[PDB]
């Protein structure tokens, strides 16, 4: 019910990273989720290997520096039976042949779950579960250039996404609020983008950008 989340400062979330040139977005999407409920999980954040996804995770649907799914991701740590350490297997922005070593794992998921197309259901995932992944709409050079506030762009779409981020949870403006509601969303593009790498996105303004059209995490 909470008229403010911050998953970060219960200690669900990992310092912001960067895809670098390469559509892997889904890919730390995913861990983010994953480093999440292990959390939950465990009491223990330990940080998620994107390129584990990238490399491995063709099966289940995902095309490396081409694009993905973060529900295919999910997908992948179920049927492999295990993910591995950021530590032991390192990000490197371009697509390689499978290194999984079952060994290394430190993660398990067991499916996930899909959050039907409604901010309200939105809130309410973030409030109950933990980060959640989604996907938005980020084609517009206001996005590029996001520096701080909350962020509005007429020409987003809501049923067209292109990228995944996590929403690490939401809150308000203005001691008040229809108004100026916002989602709390982690990016990975670095620190030097965004908030240090954040971004806070309209909130009930008509599914913008389309952040609720494609929500999900992983149960453990
Ligand atoms: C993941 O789950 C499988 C089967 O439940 C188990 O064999 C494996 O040890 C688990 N790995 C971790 C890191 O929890």
């Amino acid at each position: 019910a909470p008229r403010s989340v911050d998953w970060r400062e219960k200690g669900y979330v990992t310092p912001v990273k960067n895809q670098g040139q390469c559509g892997s977005a889904w890919a730390f999407s995913a861990t983010g989720a994953l480093e999440g409920q292990m959390f939950r999980k465990t009491g223990r954040l330990i940080s998620l290997s994107e390129q584990n996804l990238v490399d491995c995770s063709g099966p289940q649907g995902n095309e490396g520096c081409n694009g993905g799914l973060m529900d295919y991701a999910f997908q992948y740590v179920q049927d492999n039976g295990g993910l591995d350490s950021e530590e032991s297997y390192p990000y490197e922005a371009t697509e390689e042949s499978c290194k999984y070593n079952p060994k290394y794992s430190v993660a398990n998921d067991t499916g996930f779950v899909d959050i039907p197309k409604q901010e309200k259901a939105l809130m309410k995932a973030v409030a109950t579960v933990g980060p959640i992944s989604v996907a938005i709409d980020a084609g517009h050079e206001s996005f590029l250039f996001y520096k701080e506030g909350i962020y509005f762009e007429p020409d987003c779409s809501s049923e067209d996404m292109d990228h995944g981020v996590l929403v690490v949870g939401y809150g308000f403006e203005s001691t008040e609020s229809d108004n100026n509601k916002y989602w709390l969303v982690k990016n990975s593009w670095g620190e030097e983008w965004g908030m240090g790498g954040y971004v806070k996105m309209a909130k009930d303004r008509r599914n913008h950008c389309g952040i609720a059209s494609a929500a999900s995490y992983p149960t453990v």
